[PDB]
C-alpha cells in the first residue's frame, strides 16, 4: 500500500503537463509499470494552475541526474547532484537540503507524520555546483527504515520528488581497500590481502576480476569471496595478473560499489 520497490536501480522520471504553491507532476516511465505517487509534505496543494505558462514548461525538459546512496562505512549519506547542461553563460545558486525522517516502530495504528517532523539540514555547496552533505547517523538506528523525500527551493518555487521505499542496506559501497599486498605463499598459491572494514555488521561478498595472460594463453576466471584474503591453486609462472575488486550484496540485488584501483602482478 503506496510503496513501490526500486527495481531496477535505473529510473526515468518525467514531468508532463495533465510561485509558492506550483505543483508539478511527475512520474516515472517504465518498462512495464506507470507509477505515480505524490509526495506527502503537501496534501492541500489543490491550487489551480493556469494553462497558458504551460506551454512555457515545454521549452524547458526537466530533466535532473541525482544520485543519493549509503556509503559501505555506515557513516555519511552521499547526495550526487550534477547537470548535465554543463553552460557557462548561468551559473544558478541552487541549495539542496536533505530532508530525512527515522519513525519508530509504534503497535498502536501507523499514524501519519505531521509538517515539520524531518529534519532539515544546511549542506555546504561548493562554488562548482557541487554539494557535500554530513549527516552524524547514530549506529542505532541504521536497522530503521528511512524515508527521504527530496525538496528544492529555488526563487520561491517548490520540487518535490516522488516518495520512495528502500532499505539503504542493499547498496553498500565501502571504501576503497588500502594496504593490499600481493605475495606468494609457501604452499605454492597467490595471497593478496586487504584490510576490510570492521564496522560493517554482515560478511560482505567481493568478486576480483583476474585472468592468467600470457603471449598465447589466454584464461579469465571469476569468483566470489568474503574472507580477507583470496586462495588460488596452481598459480602459473610467467603470467600477468591484474586485480580489480567491486562491491554488490550478499543476498538480493544490489548496486556496485566504487571502481578501485586496479594492480598488475607480473611472475617471473
Amino acid at each position: 500500500n503506496l510503496s513501490y520497490p526500486i527495481t531496477p536501480w535505473r529510473f526515468k522520471l518525467s514531468c508532463m503537463p495533465p510561485l509558492s504553491k506550483t505543483t508539478f507532476h511527475c512520474c516515472f516511465r517504465s518498462e512495464q509499470d506507470r507509477n505515480c505517487s505524490l509526495c506527502a509534505d503537501n496534501i492541500e496543494g489543490k491550487t489551480f494552475v493556469s494553462t497558458v505558462n504551460s506551454l512555457v514548461f515545454q521549452q524547458i525538459d526537466a530533466n535532473w541526474n541525482i544520485q543519493c546512496w549509503l556509503k559501505g562505512d555506515l557513516k555519511l549519506f552521499i547526495c550526487y547532484v550534477e547537470s548535465l547542461f554543463k553552460n557557462l553563460f548561468r551559473n544558478y545558486n541552487y541549495k539542496v537540503h536533505l530532508l530525512y525522517v527515522l519513525p519508530e516502530v509504534l503497535e498502536d495504528s501507523p499514524l501519519v507524520p505531521q509538517k515539520g517532523s524531518f529534519q532539515m539540514v544546511h549542506c555546504n555547496c561548493s562554488v562548482h555546483e557541487c554539494c557535500e552533505c554530513l549527516v552524524p547517523v547514530p549506529t542505532a538506528k541504521l536497522n530503521d527504515t528511512l524515508l527521504m523525500c527530496l525538496k528544492i527551493t529555488s526563487g520561491g518555487v517548490i520540487f518535490q520528488s516522488p516518495l520512495m521505499s528502500v532499505q539503504p542496506i542493499n547498496m553498500v559501497k565501502p571504501d576503497p581497500p588500502l594496504g593490499l599486498h600481493m605475495e606468494i605463499t609457501d604452499d605454492g598459491n597467490l595471497k593478496i590481502s586487504w584490510s576490510s572494514p570492521p564496522l560493517v555488521p554482515f560478511p560482505l561478498q567481493y568478486q576480483v576480476k583476474y585472468s592468467e595472460n600470457s603471449t598465447t594463453v589466454i584464461r579469465e576466471a571469476d569468483k566470489i569471496v568474503s574472507a580477507t584474503s583470496l586462495l588460488v591453486d596452481s598459480i602459473l609462472p610467467g603470467s600477468s595478473y591484474e586485480v580489480q575488486v567491486r562491491g554488490k550484496r550478499l543476498d538480493g540485488p544490489g548496486i556496485w560499489s566504487d571502481w578501485s584501483t586496479p594492480r598488475v602482478f607480473t611472475t617471473q
